[PDB]
């Protein structure tokens, strides 16, 4: 299966999968990847996997301000 992504930066390092899930609501990813290093700590980064196109692009503009008290960058990074 194939998704469209959005790969987002500036995340605090208390944001997890479910803070990305409620900064698109109500737009639904199918799964979300936080970032870590190799010990396990929070890169600050993140993707956010699409099931459509039209999701994607709806959840690029669609969106809540901030994450927590950052703004978050997204970027489209397109299929798979």
């Amino acid at each position: 299966i194939e998704y469209y992504t959005i790969h987002m930066r500036g995340l605090p390092y208390t944001s997890f999968e479910n803070d990305v899930f409620k900064f698109f609501e109500p737009i639904r990813p199918a799964n979300v990847r936080i970032n870590y290093n190799k010990k396990g700590l929070h890169s600050g980064t993140a993707d956010a996997y699409f099931d459509t196109y039209e999701d994607s692009q709806v959840a690029m503009k669609r969106h809540r301000e901030q994450m927590g008290s950052r703004y978050i960058e997204l970027f489209y990074d397109g299929k798979t």
